[PDB]
């Protein structure tokens, strides 16, 4: 279901589209929906300026779907990535199961997010922590202290653009972490820790 796993809305574009796929036998009713990050509210009050075209939507048997992002101009910054999330509901039957994507809303002007990961800088606290001084998100699908070839893992996350993530869990310690680009692959870096 959705291939996908985040969407990317260019500024410059006015709607971007996302295939669904129902991979079983049966129809499904696909329901879509934006949050800005509380998913403990109804959706509408938040007044996110995006609309999911159609909000439901059956889906064949070994098929799929089309669903349509649209933007409303609306007052965003300028000058880092906005982060929301793209719920799907499938209420297949008939319980039901609840999908949750990324969507970054990203300005024109930045056209460096693939220089990213590698500008984070890493430090010990105790406990470590990463400082992201970019303008976009930084996801992580792990996160990894090394010494010597001992792999400590210290989970994975996201770091927000001009924001500090603190990871917890000696010594003569690199980091290993790997990030989720624009189309789901991975790329990964070493650093030493300050």
């Amino acid at each position: 279901i959705a291939q996908g796993t985040r969407v990317v809305f260019p500024a410059s574009e006015r709607e971007v589209t996302l295939r669904v796929s129902n991979t079983s036998g049966t129809p499904v009713l696909a329901q879509a929906w934006i949050d800005d990050g509380r998913q403990d509210v109804p959706p509408e009050e938040l007044q996110v300026p995006f609309s999911v075209t159609p909000a439901v939507t059956r889906v064949e048997p070994n098929g799929g779907a089309v669903l349509r992002i649209a933007y409303l101009k609306a007052p965003l910054p300028t000058d880092r990535e906005s982060l929301f999330w793209l719920n799907i509901l499938e209420v297949p039957p008939r319980f039901s199961f609840r999908s949750r994507f990324k969507l970054f809303f990203r300005p024109s002007q930045l056209k460096s997010v693939d220089s990213a990961a590698g500008k984070l800088q890493w430090k010990f606290l105790e406990v470590v922590q990463v400082n992201n001084p970019t303008p976009y998100y930084v996801s992580f699908a792990s996160v990894e202290l090394i010494v010597d070839g001992r792999v400590m893992s210290v989970g994975k996350g996201m770091v927000a653009p001009f924001s500090t993530k603190e990871f917890d869990w000696m010594e003569a310690a690199s980091v290993r972490y790997e990030v989720i680009n624009d189309y789901g692959g991975r790329n990964t870096h070493d650093r030493a820790l300050g």
